[PDB]
């Protein structure tokens, strides 16, 4: 399978630049390139990612998506004088020319269709490209918005053609709507098109009606284009995951692409003069992060916008970072989005509902700026160690590693001697392995997650919580799977329990998720749904410090998508406790904890009694866990 991500960059796409005085234009200059390769390069990013060529677009691939009177005028712009320039310039909205700019714009589209073809050809598992200029509003016939040819249209177009795919995302998260690309698949299905954007009740620019949330594709499209509209500025982090978890993942994972292609402007983070947006350069190693698990992590990130160079160089590494695997950042003081924001997922998803499974249960009654740099975020040693069951010898990623000191053999004999009398010497071998992968988690960056199979789940889990809590961990989220109670009290604010289960139980406090799914063909479809509508914004705004899975021994092709997103919180600590030995399900969870491609799941529909009851959970806990709302509250 793939491995590496690609970074495709070259020093001659700065070498075009405004000519004239146009305050509309002035902030489009060389030095967004330059300031985003130099961050890479001194965080030690791109000396990691595979350099792969810049080449040109060729004429053919351009009439991809472009008419051949547009391109002959464009053609012609390398051969004219300042005046010329200008006075061709103003035949657009929002967009200068250069005599090389022509030639750059060849650029950023080739070096876009050199990512596709390294990812397909499955010589890198994922990749960006950092091109000027940008791509997504330019049209068939016309310059936009300092844009010139739409290098994502021409990248789903060509993969379209020259690999047979059906089904390509498209993720546009700049703060400006990508109208350009809107326009390019608003009658195909086969390319699912999400953009979130600055609207402003369509006071911002390109102040388009077609921008806003009724704009649902036409004709067999209808369903494929998601427009989500920012109508205040200001829009947080947790405005962003609630788009993703309630908007965006939902139609995704449904969608189920065999490609993902990333829009990606920046200037939709903290600092940008244009977007006017509060979210942290960290909010990017997120989203990139939860689209990692579709078209198994096959994803071109291509630069659109983004124009605080400072804000831009550590939202580029965070992408870059989450790309080649490394942990993501603890996202800090999460809760409910906005009112705005509220009113905007909660008519995006009604317009929605007649198309997306995850949605139609709406449709009947049944239903001068600073901010703290970002830290650093660095690769395990080995990224995973597992413990499987004594003498079990099984073959590892290049990146996993099998499991005791005299410390430690100290210790579980302090512990039995108070709390159990226990004497099953396999048991105390276990309890051995749990506090000594523990340590290696929580004391250095050396090893990051772990997985242990187990025999007694009772004293196994307790002391992995309990010796979690004085590592001390503050707070600790429990995700298990299986029936009867555990030795986990969530009393305090210190631990949240998950858990899915056979038997409906009455959940009865705010710190645990109980989720009793109806067995049969319908549960893969109810499990995403409440991983993405329910357990993630939970998750998220609890923001453990460790993560801790539980498998009883008493089907779930999902476990691997679980352990991927949950990898989102706890800068990817967790730890996995699997009761019983199965091959599949070790190989399986070590592949997800080690940050492998997560294998599609393809075909659907869940039932109603499942869609009640998760409803029902929300409504009990969106008080307390802000993240969960996809609607506005009703004031009294
Ligand atoms: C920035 N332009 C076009 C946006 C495309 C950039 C992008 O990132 N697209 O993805 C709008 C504008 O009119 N700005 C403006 C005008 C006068 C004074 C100050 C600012
Ligand atoms: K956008
Ligand atoms: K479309
Ligand atoms: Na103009
Ligand atoms: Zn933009």
């Amino acid at each position: 399978a793939a491995s590496g991500s690609a970074l495709i960059f070259d020093e001659e796409m700065s070498r075009y630049k405004l000519l004239w005085t146009d305050p509309e234009c002035e902030i489009e200059v060389p030095e967004r390139l330059t300031v985003s390769y130099e961050a890479l390069r001194t965080h030690g990013l791109a000396q990691r990612c595979k350099a792969v060529p810049v080449r040109q677009a060729t004429e053919q691939e351009i009439l991809l998506a472009h008419s051949e009177e547009y391109l002959e005028a464009v053609k012609q712009t390398p051969g004219m004088n300042v005046e010329e320039l200008m006075a061709f310039s103003k035949k657009y909205n929002a967009v200068y020319f250069h005599q090389n700019i022509y030639h750059c714009a060849k650029l950023a589209a080739g070096a876009t269709l050199q990512l596709v073809d390294s990812v397909m050809k499955r010589e890198v598992r994922n990749g960006m490209a950092l091109v000027r200029p940008p791509g997504h509003h330019s049209q068939r016939s016309a310059a936009n918005g300092f844009c010139v040819f739409n290098n994502v249209a021409f990248a789903a177009l060509y993969a379209k053609k020259n690999y047979n795919l059906n089904r390509i995302l498209i993720v546009d998260w700049d703060v400006h709507h990508g109208q350009g690309i809107q326009y390019c698949f608003e009658e195909d299905p086969s390319v699912l098109y999400f953009s979130w954007h600055r609207y402003e009740h369509q006071s911002f620019w390109p102040n388009l009606p077609e921008s806003d949330y009724s704009s649902v594709g036409k004709g067999k499209g209808s369903g494929f284009n998601i427009n989500l509209p920012w109508n205040k500025v200001g829009m947080t982090n947790s405005d962003y995951l609630a788009a993703f978890f309630h908007v965006l993942l939902p139609v995704a994972y449904e969608f189920d692409p065999e490609l993902v292609i990333v829009s990606a402007g920046f200037d939709s983070a903290i600092g940008d003069p244009e977007g006017e947006m509060c979210a942290l350069p960290e909010i990017f190693a997120h989203l990139t992060h939860l689209l990692m698990p579709l078209a198994a992590g096959k994803m071109c990130v291509v630069l659109e916008g983004g124009y605080n160079l400072t804000s831009l160089g550590q939202s580029v590494c965070q992408t870059v970072h989450s790309l080649l695997g490394d942990p993501t950042p603890r996202i800090s003081g999460l809760g409910t989005a906005c009112d705005s924001a509220l009113e905007s997922i909660q008519n995006v998803r009604n317009v929605q509902s007649s198309y997306w499974s995850s949605f139609k249960h709406l449709a009947q009654s049944e239903t001068d700026i600073v901010w703290p740099e970002p830290l650093k975020r660095m690769p395990a040693s080995v990224r995973t160690v597992v413990v499987p069951p004594p003498g079990v010898e099984l073959t590892l990623p290049k990146n996993c590693q099998h499991s005791i000191s005299e410390s430690t053999a100290k210790e579980v004999q302090r512990i039995r001697d108070k709390h159990f009398d226990l004497t099953d010497q396999n048991i105390l071998r276990s309890l051995g392995n749990i506090i000594s992968v523990l340590d290696r988690m929580m004391r250095s960056d050396e090893v990051c997650n772990g997985c242990v199979v187990v025999s007694d789940l009772s004293v196994s889990v307790q002391c992995a919580l309990q010796h979690a809590l004085t590592e001390p961990a503050e707070r600790v989220l429990v995700v298990y799977v299986g029936d009867g109670e555990l030795p986990v009290k969530t009393n305090d604010g210190k631990v949240f329990l998950v858990q899915i289960c056979t038997k409906e139980t009455e959940d009865k406090c705010v710190n645990r998720l109980t989720l009793c799914l109806r067995e049969g063909e319908s549960l893969t479809a109810g499990f995403m749904q409440a991983l993405l509508g329910l357990i993630l914004p939970v998750a998220y705004e609890f923001n453990p410090a460790l993560v801790l899975g539980i498998v009883e021994e008493t089907l779930m092709r999902v476990w691997g998508h679980m352990t991927c997103l949950i990898q989102g919180l706890a800068r990817g600590r967790m730890l996995t406790l699997l009761q019983g030995y199965d091959k599949d399900l070790l190989e399986l969870t070590v592949s997800a904890l080690s940050g492998a491609s997560i294998s599609p799941l393809g075909p659907r529909a869940p039932k109603p009694e499942d869609v009640e009851m998760m409803e029902k959970q929300r409504q009990r806990l969106q008080e307390r866990w802000g993240l969960l709302r996809c609607t506005v509250s009703e004031s009294w």
